[PDB]
């Protein structure tokens, strides 16, 4: 049902650049999503590098330093971004694994529009020879503008309009600089950190400049890792046979009266060469909402500690920190809202456990009379683990830091570290300068709109199982009714035009639910 | 990170006929310095040549 | 030897609340100005050579 295009191949203003795509293409090797979202952006900082500097004294709850930029950015990285609810749930029903293969996006049908305010009513004209600053930063020689769970993301619902965020980033810990500080503390060390404070300017860099009748195309080839969608029914320590004997032997030393023991160890209890994986219970969370609660702190003070009991400005939240273990409160549970207007105790969604048995772990260090939790497992030799199960809320990936040295990297969030994801493509608008009388700078008010399409290759294998009996799958009967008078399921719209969320971890469909696995 | 530039390589209102340039190379024997602005001109002595 | 160098530790702090080095921006986005000679970082004043 595609029509002929009709009219030269030519340029210009009355030539759109190209079309809407959408829809994805399920195959046995590959999946194809395409995605286009009409997009705005707006001019930001009235075209100035700012800097901000909160102060702390708990009044926005830390010390923060920004830099905020005229910049805008483009933020693909979420599943909600290119799989619709149908085509996730036939991703995990019907694939054991998925990883994104080649990636190409297109901006284009762009359109300025000058911004005519005339008391009360508001008018807006084309300016046709207005432009668009866009690049993509593939190196990634600039501060990253995106971090994973951010609500910048492209929207879920193809037909919502996708407002751009102001890029910025944080140039120093501002904790570290303390200014005067201390008075007897001579501060130094925290003026050496101010003076080799960067800036970055993204004007430093080559753009492409776009007017209305002409787009631009960014591609990207993921070299990346599988995501897994597979369930272990049983944890490796019972892949024995409890019917066979074994040779080995338990010598239980002299506990109390009890005399010391050896004997054979019993058949349906085999030692198991496999130990549970990573995970820090013994933290909790601290303070109240305003503050950074999150229980690790992870700091960098290059002076004389001192982290004001609260953790101060030093330093970021490690959350959350249970890893692969079976989180012991809701603190530990990775939970988020649908919707930005989400607050308190509606719109939030818990995970629950995926019933997966290389999730949930625990370890249980004996004494003589009985086993007690252990609360902090530290990476160890034989820990085997399955990623946090992600659903289609989920980020996709995150940006392994350049460092020297790495342990092993798995996101407790479930996203994938990469060391080169998508580079961020930055859009703002070209400043128009009005003149003026003094030296004062104003500019035209203008806005850009237009198309971006996403379109992802999708490298995906299939399962194969010996197993006899029927596998769990994600089915519409999960779903729940939501809305105005709450006759509308999930992933339906409201009769007010409002698209229902998912309000359960399951509605959102994770992956190492469904298909099993042989340990 | 340089996109592909659609629409016709044709010209008038409507295609940009330049893209912004920044930054510096550094070499051993050179150095490119690249730099961009954007510039306002307006009208001077109201189109006249006047002496003072 | 080690021969002198021009470094951002000779930069000086500016802009309001002075907590802005040198050639950074002010919470309000002004550009802050080198206020001494050195900060201008003249040539000349670095590399050695041999009368």
């Amino acid at each position: 049902g595609t029509g002929s295009i009709g009219g030269g191949k030519g340029s210009g203003v009355g030539i759109s650049t190209g079309g809407w795509v959408g829809g994805s293409h399920f195959s046995d090797k590959y999946v194809v999503t395409k995605n286009t979202r009409q997009f705005i952006t707006t001019i930001q900082n009235g075209h100035l590098y700012k800097t901000e500097a909160i102060e702390t004294t708990n009044q926005s709850g830390k010390s923060q330093r920004c830099v905020t930029t005229p910049w805008t950015y483009f933020n693909f990285n979420q599943y909600s971004c290119h799989f619709s609810p149908q085509d996730w749930q036939r991703l995990t029903n019907e694939y054991k694994r998925f990883r994104p293969k080649a990636m190409q996006v297109k901006i284009y049908n762009l359109q300025i529009k000058q911004i005519l305010s005339n008391g009360a009513d508001t008018t807006y004209n084309n300016d046709l020879t207005a432009g668009v600053h866009i690049f993509c930063d593939g190196e990634h020689a600039y501060p990253n503008a995106s971090h994973p769970w951010d609500e910048d993301v492209m929207p879920d619902l193809p037909y919502k309009t996708w407002k751009l965020f102001q890029y910025g980033y944080i140039p120093i810990e501002n904790e570290l600089a303390d200014l005067d500080g201390n008075a007897a503390g001579g501060n130094a060390t925290e003026k050496a950190l101010l003076y080799q404070m960067p800036f970055f300017l993204l004007e430093n860099s080559d753009h492409q400049v776009l007017r209305t009748g002409e787009s631009t195309e960014f591609t990207f080839n993921f070299d990346c890792e599988w995501v897994n969608n597979e369930r272990a029914y049983i944890p490796p320590g019972l892949m024995f046979n409890p019917k066979v004997p074994t040779r080995r032997v338990q010598y239980i030393r002299q506990n109390g009266s009890t005399a010391a023991s050896t004997g054979r160890i019993q058949p349906y209890s085999k030692p198991t060469s496999w130990m549970t994986g990573p995970g820090l219970l013994s933290a909790q969370r601290v303070g109240p909402q305003s503050s950074d609660t999150a229980p690790f702190m992870v700091c960098t003070n290059p002076e004389g500690t001192h982290i004001n009991t609260g953790a101060a400005g030093f330093g970021s939240g490690f959350d959350p920190p249970s890893g692969c273990l079976a989180p012991t409160n809701l603190e530990y549970k990775l939970q988020w809202y649908q919707t930005p207007e989400g607050t308190g105790n509606n719109g939030n969604i818990i995970a629950n456990p995926s019933l997966s048995m290389l999730r949930d772990q625990l370890l249980y260090k004996g004494n003589q009379t009985t086993y007690n939790l252990v609360g902090d497992i530290w990476m160890f030799p034989n820990q085997v683990w399955d990623r946090f199960p992600i659903t289609r809320e989920n980020p996709i990936w995150c940006k392994k830091p350049r460092a020297d040295k790495h342990t092993i990297m798995d996101p407790f969030d479930g996203s994938i570290a990469m060391d080169h994801p998508p580079g961020t493509i930055f859009i703002k608008m070209a400043k128009i300068p009005v003149p003026t009388a003094s030296n004062a700078d104003s500019y035209l008010n203008i806005y850009c709109t237009g198309q971006v399409s996403c379109e992802i290759v999708w490298e995906v294998e299939r399962y194969a199982t010996k197993n006899w009996r029927p596998e769990r799958r994600h089915t519409a009967l999960g779903m729940s009714l939501g809305g105005e008078s709450n006759y509308t399921p999930t992933y339906h719209v409201d009769p007010t035009g409002a698209y229902i969320q998912p309000t359960s971890y399951d509605q959102c469909m994770p992956v190492k639910t469904n298909i099993n696995k042989v340990l």
